[PDB]
């Protein structure tokens, strides 16, 4: 690979240099003749000899971070370190590199808009939990301070390490707060059709449904290995915004609402070698993430149709753009919703400024900004946004946020 | 090793064995993904290449080793060897300027590859000719508001002192002044090809809307100016089917996009000047043309007249004022019977051609970044569709604009 790489803006002007692309660590899945970039997946533990090498690179990274590369107490992390993986066939991180690594997988995470926020994350060390219970308690605690009564602060929790592969501390739950989805005999779907698979799980472990659009789903937790506990978020901690608009009376009929905390749960977090199966991280919402995806996914809520109706648009040619009219409305009333009821979100346009500046920022203070076009660019009004004219690289760095199967096709059932 | 591509909203899975086939580069390494990235002959080179396209013409009408497909390998290789290049047949044009649109992975519009008029103008030596060519071209894929696709192919490179060259970026757009106190009048995208056809010696109207001249390059000779005969060129007003203010914005676009900067590539031999033409997506017009910031950048103008509140990004007021935009585009060609489509039935169509080529072909290359449309795009259907990228040729490519290289004789 050659040393600098450049990237574009074509609507500015102005030219970027990557030079941070040669720290990459992982294959993309593109190769010279193949881009798989629109994949959305393309992409029994580490040994001794595969963890050395990973932990020092991570070890010095982090002394480099801190301007004491070479210093007497990295040699000495370095030979506890390594001491550690020859007597134990793992290690422990400090504190200190913990926090440092869990704000860079997500400093690194190419799909992520919101990451000019990386260095504002809240960390919470749960290395010490033991049961589902206490990962109940801990996650609890996420919630309620992530929240903080709608002036939500970016927050990460942290459970114990894989160790070998048949003690995985796991959330099963995709994101610690959903809405149920349930199948009925004639084929329609209630609530969100997202969560159908996961709702039939809860419901097979014991969970009574209360069969509504909007039912938060309960945790379905794992500790140790253990099979999985169910147990029920109290609702005080679920703040929620029922959906209005600000013209439209009619639309707070149509009872949508949507919860305030986005707190992803089924990602792995790999630092220095280590890897977190259970890391639940939250921010706090683009407006479109709910209002386009949530909302007018076909296979999501759909509601685009109900909408047009209410708004007497024309529904049988296409090209009176019907469906991009609504689309625009629904996205209106998320954000009046939410801003009205002063829970934090950002609409796309802002989103979409800040992360520019932030990757211009990264570009000069750490020479590039991995970021992935295809999930980075908003599900509507993409040319109108800064991101959609700017070329980006994509390449994966170390710490970083990794998917994982999921755990039902997994577990060995005690 | 065959690779599979999910529809993540249908959940149907197609597998792609085509890539198997491609040679070019993509941009891509294992460890550095450049699919955000717009930019990325001698003897000995040039019978491979050749030999390839022969190949997959012959297998192609399946006739692959006939005795017609021994000949043609032997009169190219003793061509290449005479000459140092060769000339294809009016069949193998055809083909392969249908294949190269088939492959360009950036077009939403392939379902309609295998219709497409193939003009020959390998004969043509002069400016004046290009000329002819061109208005012929225009006038045929107009079609009085039916377009019909085309392309026209001058004369393939050879010592590349001689290129022919379209110096417009397409065959009709509007022109770009810059302004004293420091704005733009007309189309942005086009304030330096304006400036060299007014350094050229082209009159310019200073208008909102100035069709520009053609320029026109032959041989490696200094370019030439045209006009085009304005009863060729379709024009269509913008106007509202709601907004009966809209119609006084004095909105108004061309019907005929026909990009003619791009090289096409065909068994080794590049052909420098091939402009080619089919019909719009509206948010081509509505969205990008109209409301890129360095475009002509009307949205402040629009939502104003709507009377939206502009003060704060969160009340969506740009997003409110393209929808409106991009209904006026297509209500306006519509009304006029002028061919476009919208970008819900043109993305419908490419998932339909998907299928069809994975099933005939086995496989389609497709370059998500460009095939999603610029507005709405996941309330279309290829949002959600998984493409692989990858270079089959023949192939259209970009080029340098011949401003940057030409040595004005
Ligand atoms: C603080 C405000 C934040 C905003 C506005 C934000 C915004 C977004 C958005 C819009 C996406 C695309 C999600 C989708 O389309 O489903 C995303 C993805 C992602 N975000 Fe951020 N995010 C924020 C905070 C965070 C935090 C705190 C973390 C981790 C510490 C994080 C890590 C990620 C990751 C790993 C992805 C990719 C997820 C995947 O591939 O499934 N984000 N973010
Ligand atoms: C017939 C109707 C057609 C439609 C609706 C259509 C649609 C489109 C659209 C929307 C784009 C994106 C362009 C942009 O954003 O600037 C595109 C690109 C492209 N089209 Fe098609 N197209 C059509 C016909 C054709 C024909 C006839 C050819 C060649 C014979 C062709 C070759 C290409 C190529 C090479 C690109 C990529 C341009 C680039 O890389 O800059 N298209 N098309
Ligand atoms: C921290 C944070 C803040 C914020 N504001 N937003 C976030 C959004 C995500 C995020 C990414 C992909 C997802 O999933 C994509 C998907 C789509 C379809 C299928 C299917 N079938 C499976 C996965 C889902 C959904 N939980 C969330 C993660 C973290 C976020
Ligand atoms: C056959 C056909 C039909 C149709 N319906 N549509 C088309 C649209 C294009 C097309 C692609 C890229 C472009 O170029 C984008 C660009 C952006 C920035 C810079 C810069 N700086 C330069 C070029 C331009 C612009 N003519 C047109 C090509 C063929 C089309
Ligand atoms: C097929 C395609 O890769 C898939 O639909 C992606 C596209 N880009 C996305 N971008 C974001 N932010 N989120 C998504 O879920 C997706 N889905
Ligand atoms: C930087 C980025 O690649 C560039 O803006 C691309 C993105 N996608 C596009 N898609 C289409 N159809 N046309 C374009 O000009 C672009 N521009
Ligand atoms: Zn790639």
């Amino acid at each position: 690979c050659p040393r600098f790489l450049k990237v574009k803006n074509w609507e500015t002007e102005v030219v970027l240099t990557d030079t941070l692309h040669l720290k990459s660590t992982l294959e993309t899945g593109c190769t010279e003749y193949i881009c798989m970039g629109s994949i959305m997946h393309p992409s029994d533990v580490a040994t001794k000899d595969q963890l050395f090498p990973l932990a020092k690179e991570f070890i010095d990274q982090y002394y480099s971070s801190i301007k004491r590369f070479g210093s007497k107490a990295h040699m000495e992390r370095l030979e506890e370190v390594n001491k550690e993986i020859d007597t134990t066939s793992t290690y422990q991180l400090k504190d200190t590199e913990l926090i440092y690594g869990a704000k860079h997988a997500w400093r690194n995470a190419s799909r992520c808009v919101g990451r000019i926020q990386w260095s504002k994350l809240q960390v919470f060390d749960a290395r010490d939990c033991t049961t589902a219970h206490g990962m109940f308690n801990y996650i609890c605690n996420h919630v309620k301070y992530a929240t903080n009564k709608g002036n939500l602060r970016s927050a990460i929790t942290i459970f114990p390490q894989r160790t070998d592969g048949k003690h995985d501390f796991r959330v099963w739950n995709s994101q610690l707060i959903r809405y149920a989805g349930y199948k009925q005999p004639d084929g329609s779907t209630l609530g969100d059709p997202a969560n159908v698979q996961f709702t039939e799980i809860c419901i097979q472990q014991g969970w009574k449904p209360p069969r509504g659009r909007f039912d938060v789903l309960p945790l379905l937790l794992q500790a140790n290995g253990n099979d999985p506990e169910l147990f029920q978020i109290p609702p005080e901690l679920v703040l929620e915004v029922p959906i209005r608009h600000p013209k439209f009376e009619w639309f707070k009929d149509l009872g949508l609402k949507w919860y305030g905390l986005p707190a992803v749960s089924n990602m792995l977090l790999e630092i220095g070698g280590l890897e977190f199966s259970a890391c639940p991280f939250s921010g706090w919402y683009m407006g479109t993430e709910i209002g386009v995806r949530d909302y007018c996914d076909n296979s999501r809520y759909n509601i685009l149709e109900e909408v047009a109706k209410k708004m007497n648009l024309d529904m049988r040619k296409t090209s009176s753009l019907w469906k991009d009219q609504a689309l625009v409305e629904i996205n209106i009333a998320v954000l009046y919703s939410f801003q009205s009821d002063k829970v934090t979100i950002v609409d796309h346009h802002s989103a979409t400024e800040s992360f520019i500046k932030h990757m211009e920022n990264e570009y000069r203070c750490r020479g590039g900004c991995p970021a992935d076009w295809v999930w980075i660019v908003p599900p509507m009004s993409g040319s109108i946004t800064p991101v959609f004219h700017q070329e980006m690289l994509n390449y994966r760095l170390t710490p970083s946020f990794e998917y994982q199967p999921d755990p039902w096709n997994t577990h060995v059932w005690k």
